[PDB]
């Protein structure tokens, strides 16, 4: 996609060399923003083939509050295997914080149900927020949350969302992250009877791994194709009742996929 | 400042009318970003006179972990009076979360001391984050945190910071918020022996209150003046040991101040 290739180029031209947690080395910029008008099409990268199966199942997994990789294996998704312990556990990452954030006084807060209540009763609210950054549980998580903090906004009958992503693997992670949140905006809007508006992506440390350089040059030589359309076939009774079958991505005709190593 | 007046104009030209919590009514956009290179000067608005006394004391107050307004009154600062209860308490807002975030299992996490440790031992870390958005305590806070989430970044010997502000009163709040965080970046960099880099401001619901319209037009008629310089006179032994006296703002020569009502 145009916005995506522009970011890749900017990281190449303006990025500084930086060591990192994984010992791989990166080219990094700090602070970037881009916007996708979801009415123009579903923002799924076309300059390389993206595995939709993994994207959709990861989101449905977050929404059930699961942090164990069994559900992903049941469905042949292996994107979280490198960080799981011997029992398949990741600790209280994304899904746990979204569905059951533990309080000091012994309760669990379901942020997703709260957001639903806000959007149906107080759509003008400026506090429609989900956070995965639970400071008290960071030390139990296999990875600190990357897509950490997100806000909904309603104007003129349209639902928008902004994600703050503190750390962004531009090649491997970002195409999944944009599609994942775009899907959520479509699900939320369907459940609340709203039209879709904008997805606004904001990044902190936004980087290319040094062993993604050839794959990056290859992809930048290719021309984006038209964006596909997302069709949701059914209105489930709740946001927690979607199924893989319910989604159709029509007119997705990407360039071939490019393999690259994940930095562990 | 140029970036600031450009935002004001954009909200006037592109903002949509929106009701709000306070019943005042706003013009609102969603999602905006701007960047201040702190080496070019201290980003204190010059098209209206800003009360530096209130800005500096509010920051020193956050840093001591205080959520009671007594310290502010001691120092003739009254910017938080409308939301305090009969004993001067705001609940566990900003300062409490920064200095003593309560965990489910009974501990308190001092995020500021953690950040200091990270910047001195793991400056390349992509997890150098402070959050005020403690989901488990939101219902005890007089106001949900506006400047909610911030990240530090080190590159090439320079310290940068990005703030996510979910809700931004463009006229009254933003000039204080930009100066407040810029000050913190200068304090942090001094304590860590780094040069200052960029302050990156990101906003969610970014708005003009409807009863700030005349004051907004007045300010947009004025030409920005040169940015002042910030001098820190002393290196205290720690980030918690700064005093009002320690800061000099040299060459600040603003246009007159513009009064406007605060929406409660
Ligand atoms: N350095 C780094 N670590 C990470 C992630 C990341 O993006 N970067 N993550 C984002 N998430 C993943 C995990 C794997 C793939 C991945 O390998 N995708 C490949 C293979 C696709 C497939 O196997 O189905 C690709 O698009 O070509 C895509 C997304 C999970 C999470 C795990 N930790
Ligand atoms: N709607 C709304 N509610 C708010 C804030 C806000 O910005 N907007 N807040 C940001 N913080 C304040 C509070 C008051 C002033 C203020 O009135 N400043 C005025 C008067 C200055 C002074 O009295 O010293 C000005 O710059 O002209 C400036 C910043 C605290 C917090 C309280 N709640
Ligand atoms: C889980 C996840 C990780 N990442 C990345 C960004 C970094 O490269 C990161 C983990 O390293 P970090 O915790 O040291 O930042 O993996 C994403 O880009 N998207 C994701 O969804
Ligand atoms: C405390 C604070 C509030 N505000 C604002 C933005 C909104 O106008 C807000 C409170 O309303 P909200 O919680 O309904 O968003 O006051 C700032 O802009 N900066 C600040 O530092």
């Amino acid at each position: 996609m145009k916005q995506y290739l522009e970011l890749m180029q900017k990281v190449l031209d303006e990025g500084t060399q930086k060591n990192d947690r994984t010992g791989t080395g990166t080219l990094s910029i700090f602070g970037h923003q881009m916007r996708f008008n979801l009415q123009d099409g579903f923002p799924l990268v076309t300059t390389k083939r993206c595995h939709l199966r993994s994207i959709i199942h990861e989101l449905l997994w977050f929404l059930q509050g699961d942090t164990n990789i069994a559900y992903l294996h049941e469905n042949n998704v292996t994107i979280w295997d490198e960080w799981a312990d011997e029992n398949g556990d990741l600790g209280p990452v994304y899904g746990k914080q979204w569905r059951a954030w533990p309080t000091p006084d012994g309760r669990h807060i379901d942020q997703i149900t709260t957001v639903l209540n806000q959007l149906k009763n107080d759509p003008d609210s400026r506090r429609i927020i989900v956070s995965a950054w639970n400071v008290g549980e960071l030390d139990k998580m296999a990875l600190a949350p990357s897509h950490a903090f997100f806000q909904f906004y309603v104007a003129d009958g349209k639902l928008s969302c902004q994600l703050y992503q503190r750390s962004c693997d531009v090649f491997l992670g970002l195409p999944f992250n944009i599609a994942s949140y775009a899907l959520l905006v479509h699900m939320m809007a369907q459940q609340c009877d709203l039209e879709v508006g904008d997805f606004v992506w904001t990044g902190g440390d936004t980087h290319l791994y040094s062993n993604h350089m050839d794959q990056t040059h290859l992809q930048l030589s290719r021309e984006p194709r038209p964006l596909p359309k997302l069709i949701i076939k059914r209105k489930p009774e709740s946001i927690f009742d979607y199924r893989f079958e319910d989604f159709e991505i029509e007119g997705y005709d990407p360039h071939p996929g490019i393999k690259a190593p994940v930095a562990i």
